[PDB]
């Protein structure tokens, strides 16, 4: 099994749907509701909404959307956002069948490798505190906890 | 999610040939090619034979066949022979995505509840020695290296 790293293009929309389907519903389980996540689903994840997303990270060298290649096949996709020269994880997925393998490492660290060269000394994000699997996936890789907000845990990483 | 362990009936055959499917393909992904992990599923997972192993598990003789039910659907099963005073865990696995939530160990401690109720004071395995995963959760559960054979670590657990 082979991974590639690169920026996301429009040809891969429709396996970018079904994989954060898939991941969401995984993912989520034990945490939102069905319909909750058909919602989220259908809502920021349609066609016409993530086509302009996926435009926007092409030009904007400061959004980052990345997309893992399992031997050409799109598994799993990361999104961040710099303003005022901070970060902002906004999106980590896999296929449920992909995790456990440091493939999300991997993510992380092609992201970590451009916010160093552009200098970002600082990354903060959002994960659902029953969500064990991300929250643990991040206090691994140097994420501590500063604060909460609602169902959420705010961490960050210093660089 | 409500989680039931019973012994495998009849009923259940369909649905254990697919998750024998599916955890094999994924589980020996890097291992074997596709073709051969299918060519497994014809060949020693024949409704026949596997049906006479679960009427014999049924019957309380040699064999012991138990699976894993989420909210009433079959998402993974061990199975186990017992020969003189020894067990010998033949089979263990679980749809992928069922993974790592201690679904598997409530599997091998239902096991080992039936196996010290019948007096056996001694369980050993074969697990292939590029199959991480398995071999990290028996390490983890009590077991250990006693010796290799063709591709596989013998393990052994004493109670
Ligand atoms: C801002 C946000 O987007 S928050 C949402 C984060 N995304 C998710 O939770 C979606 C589902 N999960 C995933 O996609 C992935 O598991 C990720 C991205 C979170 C992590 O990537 P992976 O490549 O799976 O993790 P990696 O192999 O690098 O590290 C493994 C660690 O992650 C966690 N983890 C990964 N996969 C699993 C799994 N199947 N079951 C339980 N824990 C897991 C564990 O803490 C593990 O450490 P351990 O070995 O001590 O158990
Ligand atoms: C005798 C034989 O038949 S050998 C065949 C063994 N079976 C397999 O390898 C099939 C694929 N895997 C599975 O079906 C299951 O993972 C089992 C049956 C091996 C273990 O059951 P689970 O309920 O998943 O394990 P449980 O949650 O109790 O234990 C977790 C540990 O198992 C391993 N593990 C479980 N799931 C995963 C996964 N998706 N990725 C990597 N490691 C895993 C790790 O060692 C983990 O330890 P960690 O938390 O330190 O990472
Ligand atoms: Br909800
Ligand atoms: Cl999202
Ligand atoms: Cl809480
Ligand atoms: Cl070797
Ligand atoms: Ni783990």
């Amino acid at each position: 099994m082979s991974i590639e790293i690169r920026k996301l293009s429009i040809e891969d929309l429709e396996t970018l749907i079904e994989v954060a389907r898939e991941s969401w519903k995984w993912t989520y389980a034990g945490i939102y509701s069905e319909e909750y996540i058909e919602s989220w689903i259908r809502e920021k994840y349609s066609k016409e909404k993530l086509l302009n997303e996926i435009v926007r990270s092409q030009s904007n060298l400061d959004i980052l959307f990345l997309g893992a290649f399992a031997d050409s096949t799109l598994i799993g996709f990361i999104e961040l956002k710099i303003i005022a020269n901070k970060a902002e994880l906004l999106r980590l997925y896999l296929k449920p069948e992909y995790t456990h393998k440091k493939i999300g490492k991997t993510l992380l660290l092609e992201a970590e490798k451009i916010m160093k060269k552009k200098g970002i000394l600082e990354c903060r994000l959002y994960v659902h505190r029953q969500n064990s699997v991300g929250f643990s996936f991040y206090y691994k890789n140097g994420f501590k906890v500063e604060d909460t907000d609602g169902s959420d845990f705010i961490m960050e990483k210093k660089y």
